[PDB]
């Protein structure tokens, strides 16, 4: 019958890939400014997500044909034996575009490579997307409009994206992202025990609480962070130690 | 012993103000011939439904129907300019159809953002840090009808076409279905999306968090199909919802003391 408190089966071999996109500068074509800190987000993410048991592949600076190629072989091979599935984009992006070192490319391309008719493996299981990613322009504090649109994807997808439209996305350059910092701080202490919709809600807490009247930089004043994932998640998800 | 001001992963709203809060519901049944666009039917059903299990959880329910847009942003504007002081919550239903980030009034079209900006921040000082909740049960009309000036239970498919906005802290924006797919609504039984959550709202509603709620619902309509006997075309069109959270604490409706 009907189960109000149903939870994805966590219980196979392995709990999954979690790929991770970091892109720090590029081709001087695009003319985007670097995104010093974001090595910082990178390390902290592939701890958290090795700690929840992950398979953790990082990819530094990728053109769009090396990261489709690779998040292509990713998508083909058997994920039978995985619980789950995850992506982290660390870019600049517009609009349905996030970019890689020399081109845009549609987020929708990304999630559409895991959808159940494309990856049998994957269905019914969490296909979750994180996205730091918004209008590119010592520990200094850089200040980027939201330009990534909240997408949505398919059945037990979870998108969850670092700022909302109308919102500014924040980066020290020395401790990395507020939003990735954050998410980081609540994978470490409650990623094994917390839903992890709920931790995301603590997420959003954090990242919405941080104060924005007395930026170093003057021209940063008011310039508030908030935070949302758009969930397609069918039942409960958890990462308890396997 | 006391809670001192430390992080607290439990952390909920504040659910014991005096009143609930209001519910308002925007249904629309047909539009301005010029709008070409086609009738709704089943979107009372949708509208009966919601008043009783909003009113079950305690709000205060207030139905529009078929307002033309100047109407309804007046209207919306009133709500959104008294005081919610006394009120745990605000909630608002949309019923209609759309395209991206616009919402049909009987007579035009209306931006998503625009009433959504009503209640962010100090434009609405006393629902700050409050949830906000917003219900958005529409997608593109198929228009089959001409550009002129005009009961069996069939179900309806309709492309998505509203994007899944988000909003400011404490808003929760709850859409229908997601781009790629396709909501259905039954012309006596009511929307899929509708019926599920009322069915979630009266089972669970005073229990479970709402968030979790959503997740059934996502769960249950994702799982519906159409009978091949009646509609074949209907075939291989799924129906996924979503919500967008911008919550920062958890979200219970248990019973008023
Ligand atoms: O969400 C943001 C963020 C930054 C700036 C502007 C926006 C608003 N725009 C958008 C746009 C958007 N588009 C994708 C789509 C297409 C069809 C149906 C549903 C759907 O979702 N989805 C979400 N937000």
């Amino acid at each position: 019958m009907f189960d109000p408190a149903e939870k994805y089966k966590m219980d196979h071999r392995r709990r999954g890939i979690a790929l991770i996109f970091n892109h720090e500068r590029f081709f001087w074509h695009l003319t985007l400014p670097e995104r010093r800190g974001t090595c910082a987000d990178r390390d902290n993410l592939t701890r958290r997500f090795s700690d929840l048991g992950f398979e953790v592949k990082c990819f530094n600076d990728l053109k769009a044909e090396e990261l489709l190629l690779k998040i292509h072989e990713v998508s083909t091979v058997s994920h039978a034996d995985a619980d789950c599935f995850v992506c982290v984009f660390l870019s600049h992006g517009e609009g349905n575009h996030i970019y890689a070192y020399d081109a845009k490319i549609e987020i929708q391309t990304l999630t559409g490579l895991f959808k159940g008719d494309k990856c049998h493996s994957l269905v019914g299981k969490p296909k979750i997307f994180i996205i730091q990613a918004a209008r590119g322009n010592t520990n200094i504090t850089e200040v980027d409009a939201a330009s990534v649109y909240t997408l949505p994807a398919g059945a037990d997808f979870l998108m969850c994206y670092s700022v909302a439209e109308g919102y500014y996305s924040h980066r020290e350059t020395v401790n990395g992202s507020w939003y990735i910092q954050d998410l980081c701080e609540m994978l470490g202490k409650y990623g094994s025990s917390l839903e992890f919709t709920e931790l995301l809600t603590l997420v959003n807490r954090k990242v919405s609480q941080r104060r924005v009247d007395f930026c170093k930089d003057p021209s940063a004043i008011g310039k508030k962070q908030v935070p949302c994932f758009a969930s397609m998640l069918t039942k409960k998800l958890h990462f308890f130690p396997k």
